[PDB]
Formats: C-alpha cells, structure tokens, sequence
C-alpha cells in the first residue's frame, strides 16, 4: 500500500449545495473503497471551513462523491484501483467574505480502512 498525496482544487459557492473545493485522487493498489470525510461531525459528515483572517467567519460543508452522496467515515465510494476519483465539497451553509479559508479531513482507503489526513487550505471569493 502507498496513497500518492490527493490534489486539492478550488472553485470559482455562497449558495446552499455550492462547490467550495474538490479533490481528486488515484485509487491505489489493492483498493476496493475510498471516502474523504470532514471531521468536524464525524457522524454526520459534516465539516468546518474557517477563514484564515477571521475567526468569525465559517462554513459548514459535506463531501460528496461523483453521484452526488454524502461521505462517511468507513462509508465511500466503491472504486476500482488505478481510476482517478473526485469529491466535492458542497456548501451546507444555511441562511461568506473572500478569503483563505481552512479545514482538515480524511481519507480512508479499504484495503482493513487505512487513514490519511488531509489538510485543506483554498480561496473561496
């Protein structure tokens, strides 16, 4: 098992169900299962993006896979490995300044679930 880092992209997002960022990966070897989760919530998938330049200032996201459902910890997308997979970050916000936002999640990879943590760090305007 070795997990090349995932690419972060930003997006170019204030609107309930706006993508804010994305990233995509390579499924490993002997992969079967790949889910990048928030960890704000675990349960629920939900996470905390909070402007870099401001403490008072957040956003409340979930991850979704390419059909569009919702990420869990140990609970992905199936996949097939050496496919190249993309999740999205989608604004669940209801009721954002520009700015560097910044969050941390997860990937887990079945292979047993390995973990890796990600680090989030994308312009939202």
């Amino acid at each position: 098992f070795f997990a090349p880092e995932p690419q972060i992209q930003p997006s170019f997002v204030g609107k309930e169900g706006g993508l804010l960022f994305s990233v995509s990966l390579t499924v490993p070897e002997n992969v079967s299962q790949v889910t990048v989760y928030p960890v704000y919530d675990e349960d629920y998938g939900l996470g905390r993006l909070v402007n870099t330049a401001d403490d008072s200032q957040s956003i409340i996201y979930q991850i979704v896979d390419d059909k569009g459902r919702k990420m869990l910890k140990d609970h992905g997308a199936e996949v097939t490995p050496n496919q190249q997979i993309t999740f999205r970050a989608l604004n669940y916000t209801s009721g954002i300044p520009p700015g560097i936002y910044n969050d941390q999640v997860m990937v887990g990879y079945y292979v047993n679930w390995q973990y890796k943590s990600l680090d989030v760090n994308v312009n939202i305007e």
